[PDB]
DNA sequence: GGGAAATTCCTC
DNA sequence: GAGGAATTTCCC
């Protein structure tokens, strides 16, 4: 694993940044 | 227990 | 190279 590859995921304490339309 | 939103990885 | 699809987390 010498590239660090993260999972498809929403980071934790993600809140909203504004009106999702 | 279900729904909605944001981020990231893979294909052509 | 640029764009689309898939997965995870939080709140009521």
């Amino acid at each position: 694993v010498p590239t660090p590859k993260r999972p498809r995921g929403r980071p934790k304490g993600s809140k909203n940044k504004g009106a999702a339309k």
